[PDB]
C-alpha cells in the first residue's frame, strides 16, 4: 500500500538508514500526484533534518524533482550553456552585468529569469525599465537569438519542478528549510531542469545571507558542487560576502545604470570584483578558456574595448528596447524627489544591516509583498559609504529616491540599519573560491 | 498568527529547547480543534522524537490532552479509586481476576473497560460470555454500584482525550509512536482522565511485548511513574515477561473459566503470581496495607475464603448475568470441535511466539479486525505446555476450540509459532517492581 511504503520509508530515515533511489522516487512521484500526504511528506523532511542524506540519496532526490515537470532542451543552442545562481542578496546586480559581458566573450547566455517578490524586482522587472523591453519570445526565438547573440532573456517557464515547489513551501511552514541535502537538491534541480549544461553558485555569506557562517556557506557550497559533479552538469562555486548591501544601488532602474557604469569599467569596485570572478568561472566552465586568469584577462578587455556594453545593446535592441537609453542612461526612469541622509556622527561606517536597507527601499516601492503588486522602477537607495568608508557628521550616507514626499517610514528603518564607529577594514568579498 | 506560533514551537523543539506549558496547551488546543494542520503536528512529534522532552513537558502535555475532552468525576465513589493500565498481551486475563479479588478486600473498581479491536475481545466482551450481563448502567448506578458492593463496570466514555485519539492516529502513519514522552503521555492521560485516583502499569517486555528490551520497559514504566507522582495521581509499576502468552487461555468464555478457576485459586501460576503482584501493588495505594506483603496475605485470604469468587458473582448479577453459571462454567458457551494439536518431536517447549498464538485464536473468531466485526466467544486455544516444560513427541501442546471443521490455516500459524529443542528454564515473569 501507499501508505505502509511512505511510513516504511519514514521509519527507515528517521533509523538513520540509506533510502534508496526507488524509495525516493516513489516518495517524490507520490507527493506530487497527491497520493502521499502533506503530513507524511513533513515526518519525512523532519527525519532528514536530523539524520541527513548521502550524496546518492540527494543526487535520486534532485533529479526526481526535476523528473517532476518541465526538462528545458537547450541542446540547440551552441556551446556549453552555464548558468549562475545566487543564495541572494540586497544589491547582487551580476546578473545585469554578467548576461552581457560573458556573452560578449562567446559564452553562451541562455537567460531564464523572472519579477518576483522580494525587496527589488527580479532581472526581468529591471531590464523593463528600458521601454519597450520584453520576454514575449518564443522558443525558436530564444535559440536562434542565443545562437546569433550569445545572449536572450526568457521568463520562467510554467511547470519547472513542481515538486520541489511543493516540498519548499512544505519546508517552510513545518521547520524544514535549514537542511543541507533539502537546501541542495532543492536550488540545484531548479538549474539543473532549466537546461544548465554548467552551473556557478554564489554562495553567500554573512549577516545579509542565508547561510550567515562561512562554515555553513562553504558546506552548502561544496554539496551543491558534488551534486552538478555527478550528475554530469559541471558545478563551481564562489562564497561571497553580504554583511553589507554589494555595490551601491538598491532598486530597479537604479541597478540598471549601476550595471550599465560596470560595463563601461566605470562601476563599484566590489561589484566589478564580484562579476570578474563569477565569470571567470562561468568562462572556464564554457570552454573559453584553460584557467581563471586567461578569463578574467578576456573579460576585462571585453569591457574596455567596449564589446561588453555593445553586447547589452544588442539584447536590448533584439527583444524590443531602445538601446539608446544604454548609451544614455540619464533617460532612464527618475524619482521625483532624491533625498540625502546625512551622518548624524563622524567616524567610520561599521555595519550596514543589508536586509533592512532592502526593507527601506522595497517600502518606497521598489519590490512586491504579492504576486498582484506594482513596482515603482525609478524609487530606490544609492549608498554613497561603505563599511570601513570615512564619514563625517552631516556628509551623506546615502540617497533615497522616492516619488513621494514622506519618506519617514523609510528614514527609520535606515536609521536601524546603520552603525558609525572607529575605523574597521573593508569586509573581504571572496571568501572562497571552489572547484569541487 | 496561528501558522508563525506553531512554527515557532516546531523550530524550538526542533532545535532541542523545552516548550512551554503555554506553547503545549496552545499546540494541543489548536490541533484538536482543526486549526492547526496535520502536516504541523507530524512535524512537531518528529523533533520530539529525536529531541525528547522533559518531564515538566511531558506533564504539561498529558494534561492538555486530559483537558481536550471528558474528565470523568469519581468524587461520589468513597475511596481510592485504583486502575491498572497493561501495555498489553496475548492470554492477559488479570482485569477478570483482579476486579472481583480487589473489591473483596474493600478496594473500590470503578472500571472503565471495552470491547474492540485485537487479537481477542476486551474484558466486556468477555463478560457478555454470561448470559444477560451487560454495562448499559448509567453514572448514578455506576456510583451506587461501586459505593455498594466495591465494583461496577462501564463502556467506554463518549469523548475522553479527543487530542490523544487524533495524536496517536497521526503518530501511527508518521513514525512518531515509539517516543517515550509521546507513549508515557498518551497513556497517562487515558488513565487520568478516566478519573483514577492512582494508577498501576504493568509494562510488558520480551517478544510478545509493546517495549521489545527491559532497557526500554524500565524506561517506559519510569516515565509514567514520574507523570502520575507530578500531577498527585500516586503510580507504580511492574515489569512483566511476555516472552510467551500469560496463563493458559487465549480466547473470550475460554479465559473467563481461567479466572474463575484462578479466583479459587486453582488457575495457572504466572496469572496468579502476576494478579497477586498488581493486585498488592493496588491494594497499598488505595491504603487498605501498609506493604506488599500485607496486601497479598489479604489477597490470597480472600481466595482461599471464597470472598474473591462471592464478589465475582454479586459483580455479574448486578448487572445483569446469570451468576450460577460462575459456580458452574461448564454451562459457558463451548466451541463444537475440541482439536488436540500434538507435539511433532520430544523435548521442551523452548518458544512460543505470543502475538502469533493470538493470530491463530483470532482467525478462530475470538478476536474483531474491524468495528463491525463480530466474535464467536466460545471459540480459541489452551495452551497445555508452556515454555520449560518437557513435551513427547505425539503429546497435546494445546487444544484448539473452533466452531469450523477446518483450522489448517489456524494450525500453520501455530507450527511457525512453537519451538521444541532442549531443556531451558521458565523465565522469570515480575522483572521488576517500581515505586520511583
Ligand atoms: C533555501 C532555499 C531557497 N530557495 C529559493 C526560494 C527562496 O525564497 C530564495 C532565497 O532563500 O531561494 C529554494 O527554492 N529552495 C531552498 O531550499
Ligand atoms: C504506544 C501506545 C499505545 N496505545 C494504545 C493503542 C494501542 O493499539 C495499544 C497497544 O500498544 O495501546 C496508545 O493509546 N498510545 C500509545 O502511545
Amino acid at each position: 500500500s501507499n501508505a505502509m511504503r511512505m511510513i516504511d520509508i519514514i521509519e527507515k530515515k528517521r533509523d538513520g538508514h540509506t533510502l534508496t533511489t526507488e524509495e525516493i522516487n516513489f516518495f517524490i512521484g507520490g507527493y506530487v500526484k497527491g497520493d502521499i500526504p502533506d503530513y507524511q511528506a513533513s515526518s519525512l523532511a523532519m527525519a532528514i533534518y536530523f539524520q541527513d542524506m548521502n550524496d546518492d540519496e540527494r543526487v535520486a532526490l534532485t533529479m526526481a524533482m526535476v523528473n517532476s515537470g518541465d526538462m528545458i532542451d537547450l541542446s540547440d543552442i551552441k556551446g556549453v550553456k552555464v548558468d549562475k545562481h545566487s543564495t541572494g542578496g540586497v544589491g547582487d546586480t551580476t546578473t545585469l552585468v554578467l548576461a552581457p559581458l560573458v556573452a560578449a566573450v562567446d559564452v553562451p547566455v541562455a537567460k531564464m529569469s523572472g519579477r518576483g517578490l522580494g525587496h527589488t524586482g527580479g532581472t526581468i522587472d529591471k531590464l523593463e525599465a528600458i521601454d519597450g523591453f520584453h520576454v514575449e519570445i518564443d522558443e525558436a526565438t530564444f535559440v536562434k537569438l542565443v545562437n546569433e547573440n550569445k545572449v536572450a532573456v526568457v521568463g520562467q517557464s510554467g511547470n519547472l519542478t513542481p515538486a520541489d515547489k511543493k516540498l519548499y513551501a512544505l519546508r517552510d511552514v513545518t521547520g524544514t528549510v535549514n537542511s543541507i541535502p533539502l537546501i541542495a537538491s532543492s536550488i540545484m534541480s531548479k538549474k539543473i531542469a532549466a537546461g544548465a549544461d554548467a552551473i556557478v553558485l554564489d554562495v553567500k555569506t554573512g549577516s545579509g545571507a542565508f547561510m550567515k557562517t562561512l562554515e555553513d556557506a562553504e558546506a552548502l557550497a561544496h554539496a551543491m558542487v558534488r551534486i552538478g559533479n555527478n550528475v554530469g552538469r559541471n558545478t563551481m562555486a564562489i562564497i561571497s560576502d553580504m554583511n553589507q548591501p554589494l555595490g551601491r544601488a538598491i532598486g530597479n532602474a537604479l541597478e540598471l545604470q549601476e550595471a550599465i557604469d560596470t560595463l563601461k569599467g566605470q562601476g563599484p569596485k566590489d561589484l566589478t570584483e564580484l562579476v570578474l570572478t563569477l565569470g571567470s568561472q562561468m568562462v572556464v566552465l564554457a570552454n573559453k578558456a584553460e584557467t581563471l586568469e586567461e578569463a578574467r584577462a578576456l573579460l576585462i578587455e571585453a569591457i574596455n574595448s567596449g564589446a561588453a556594453l555593445e553586447k547589452f545593446k544588442t539584447f536590448i535592441k533584439n527583444q524590443g528596447g531602445d538601446e539608446t537609453v544604454i548609451d544614455h542612461p540619464e533617460r532612464l526612469p527618475q524619482a521625483q524627489y532624491q533625498i540625502e541622509y546625512k551622518a548624524k556622527k563622524s567616524g567610520y561606517v561599521t555595519e550596514l544591516v543589508s536586509n533592512d536597507i532592502g526593507v527601506a527601499s522595497m517600502m518606497l516601492g521598489a519590490g512586491r509583498l504579492t504576486k498582484e503588486d506594482d513596482i515603482d522602477l525609478a524609487v530606490g537607495i544609492v549608498l554613497n559609504k561603505k563599511i570601513g568608508d570615512k564619514v563625517e557628521e552631516g556628509e551623506s550616507l546615502l540617497t533615497i529616491h522616492s516619488n513621494r514626499q514622506d519618506v519617514d517610514d523609510v528614514v527609520k528603518k535606515l536609521d536601524s540599519s546603520i552603525t558609525i564607529a572607529d575605523h574597521v577594514v573593508s569586509p573581504t568579498l571572496i571568501h572562497k573560491i571552489i572547484t569541487e
